[PDB]
């Protein structure tokens, strides 16, 4: 009278599961990025709404068939977020607003899942990055936001489209805040190990003959123009934190430029998330690397740093 | 007074290049799954509007860094859709409207690039399988739609979820139209080599335990329960969508269930594409599989058959 | 005075963990595969040599670059066994010898890693299987060997290059011990859910047009063929017990025919393991299929099941 | 009477189609390594053995189940080798007894498939580079060895390792010659865009702190390191081979460091095949990296250039 029972003869608990916040166009963006590059063996969905977030979990989980991914599970209810190895977090509806969803939210996430890395996805994402650090009692390296990792994904590709090459061969970097005022550093550009600025001189300037400048005009520029065009960027920023969950989850101590804690270097005394690269692992962020920066490019940071504290002080938790 | 001049000391045309027509919910699902599959060396977007399509490109291009594609490029003309080895069409706005669209698309992308499948992916899928294959003028086996592959993946996710083994192991099948009408063959119905319908008389009929003809009632109101809730379903389609540029970029000759030709076969001498098993390959449909079905399972593909040519005979071209 | 130091500003435990028991051809080719899918955030080795497993070490981690492993271990003492999230047991060498071995090495195993499915890949597979589950006091659930998985596997290329076919689409399995005796069961055999047995009745039998009984002739056969030329078969059996850890790990609950404990099912009283359908899972093997058999099918279990015990009853532990 | 007539309903050519030649240790290290990351859509292998390329034929294809590739082909005859994309040589048995085979396969290899790339693995790599080049009649751009690509991965596993960062992130570079002779360029070495030679001096030198120098030291000796133990490295150079395959297939663009025709740069007038960055393609070598040297290190590559033609000036062709 049962198939269950007579075919199957019996002989859990989440593993890699990963949690992403929010259904919106970058939250569905980062999960069908995850998915597809099976990495979470649980794939949870939380957001506040009831019928969308069921229907994004079931268009996903009609696909299961061709992910890799087992159990795809969403509820507004932040039970399913329990057992969570990373939970990121692109709730978002101006920081002090964003702070009340995060007072409204992170407690949630990490009553059910204690040990979850927490990756912010959000923006504004340097000061989220702290708002989270804040209420979630979590270490300094459990809670990092996406930041620069994906500016410096738009600035490689932009790097590369001039050169030809694949974005991953041409090596360049963007730290700081997320506006205009991040700091693209020069020092370390290169191709094949080339470096461009050893040989043409012109660079991070005013003028240049392709006034290299303009990429990093171009990368903050490009963020915008994607933003006008279709009114929001989803599938850059998903395939950027599919590749966080990634380093995080195969545990692989990858080098990206994430949200932290700059506290002690940098001339900062403040507590400000400001992107800088950072060796990613299982355990959290495992690291920092220690960027040799023009006093001017360490004037951006502390300059910078200062701007999100100017009104990061203001925060009421 | 340049970089690429002294940096890059040289020592083209589209491989897998695929082809995606529309940048809807639906299409620009096909396009980051068939991205998040590496499947395309080049991947060609065009649709009607001007924005929007340069705003998929760019926010793709911007993850070219997480990306296994080189080139990807979009325009509203269809020069770029030149050398395409898959035309994925999800271009749809009432066949005889859609016609009017594939009139103005499907002879534009045959042009530029001849030797492509076309998958039609856009609703309805089996009347829209015959307008794009009236008017480009391509053999019967070079242009097909989604049809039931992902009809037979919701079927497998649903037939695994109450047995709760993976999508994968469970194989049923779902052929026909795409309505109320598909026919979910339950003679192929099993799980590791054992039948369902075997050992259950009771399924495939009105009344059950389970009553597991739920399941087939379930697949096809799935696929609203999705539209209803978040207002369409794209990465289920999606998914399907980049599994079968997969079976034909890779070559595979895997089986899936896409819109075909029926004519000669289940006693219907209609031109009619109808959602039968087939095997897929780099060619195009290399073959049918030939599905043994119960009178009354011959009945649901000869009549739905009708169904759409009782309206795809007043088709205007 | 020091980079690491400079560079590096800190801001562990395996993961995902697989160790590898032998580095013998069958042992790397295990490896090789389980790093090629990126399943193990840590990868362990152990053999019994001192230098080819250091050799082995250093061949693997000199293509780290290319791997999404991070750290690659190989001891042979089993400290660097610890934690492993399965133990693929390829060591050996007549089971009396084999069972010489697993006294020497599986309580080893079990000392590091408790945790740990152990896979038993070594033949003879369902002997091996017996001993490793007597001697290592993890639950039935936990110790399964390869079994006829392999032999799946060649059964479904060579029933699908007779239908040419892709292997994933011709389903069909392979039960019971592993020599001869193995059970190719037609009753499920099938592509696109269109049985053959079904159609053709003269399949499993002594004679038929084609004689499909030499499938299951060939799949026997082959195993030896492929050892009679090149000496022995590993990329057959790496790819299978990749694809066995890829079911644990991810926890896809995947249905593999793997050997398990056959006690109470099948008229066995006898504690022996014989390969059945069974849905793998991180937890271990979650369940067996039922399978439907005829009364020669499950004769030819039984008896070879009793060839089994017949001289696992000599077994000295 | 026919499954295949009664199932299969008719409605080739090889498309990414990569031939290894041999089927040695290292030959089925980069099949089983081109087949693991399914970028070939057919796999052909030739060698000079009748039998164990049969059984490494079979040895796979019972495999073929686990594997995105769905015809692999070996015959001891170069038909099969027809219409391959790449053509990996790593037939190897001195230079002049390599020229004895080279003149006996790779016009064999250009007969049947006149488009192909052909990567040689073999050494020696920089002379048997020449030597395919010269006899097979293709353009400079389409034959290409392995070369410093490995060693560029060694290089960066170990100037990982020391910073126990992922390969991926520490970028430095290996040129010239396959000896002791390879030029680590050290200008380039950096993580995260921090440059390694730029914070301390000592680099590049005769003695330092860590003695930097040990790790070009340990990169070179590593290679026989792994010879000594367990008698050949294979999977560290068919990772790498298959990188390769990856990048031409996929049609990447990546910058590898691979051997190609040096003559005009440098202060090279020799025809000579030494190890550089170059833009990998579907095309061939798309282009070179131009480094900036130190004089010393331009010397090395000078130098050890005309090692290579002084032995290269007597070959018979």
């Amino acid at each position: 009278a049962t198939l269950k029972e007579k075919l199957i003869t019996p002989v859990t608990v989440p593993s890699n599961k990963i949690t992403v916040v929010g259904v919106g166009q970058v939250g569905m963006a980062c999960a069908i990025s995850i998915l597809g590059k099976g990495l979470c063996d649980e794939l949870a969905l939380v957001d506040v709404l009831e019928d969308k977030l069921k229907g994004e979990m079931m268009d996903l989980q009609h696909g299961s068939l061709f992910l890799q991914t087992h159990k795809i599970v969403a509820d507004k209810d932040y039970a399913v977020t329990a057992n969570s190895k990373i939970v990121v977090v692109t709730a978002g509806v101006l920081v002090q607003r964003n702070v009340n969803v995060f007072k409204f939210i992170i407690p949630q996430i990490v009553k059910y899942s204690p040990n979850c890395t927490i990756l912010v996805v959000s923006n504004p994402v340097d000061i989220l990055t702290y708002v989270t650090w804040k209420l979630s009692g979590l270490p300094k390296h459990r809670v990092i936001g996406s930041g620069c990792n994906l500016d410096t994904a738009r600035f490689r590709y932009l790097m590369a489209e001039r050169l030809g090459i694949h974005p991953t061969s041409c090596h360049g970097w963007i730290l700081g805040e997320h506006g205009d005022s991040s700091v693209a550093v020069w020092s370390g550009v290169n191709v094949a190990g080339v470096s461009l600025q050893e040989l043409n001189p012109a660079m991070g300037t005013d003028k240049d003959s392709e006034n290299w400048k303009e990429v990093h005009k171009q990368v903050v520029e490009s963020a915008y123009e994607v933003i006008r065009l279709k009114g929001y960027t989803n599938w850059a920023i998903g395939l950027s934190v599919a590749e966080l969950c990634e380093t995080m989850l195969k545990n692989l101590y990858r080098v990206h430029s994430v949200s932290t804690l700059v506290k002690g270097t940098y001339g900062i005394e403040n507590d400000v998330f400001l992107s800088l690269p950072c060796v990613l692992s299982a355990s959290g962020l495992t690291s920092v690397i220690n960027q040799k920066l023009k006093d001017d490019e360490v004037a951006q940071l502390k300059k910078s740093a200062d701007t999100l504290w100017s009104i990061q002080k203001d925060l009421k938790d």
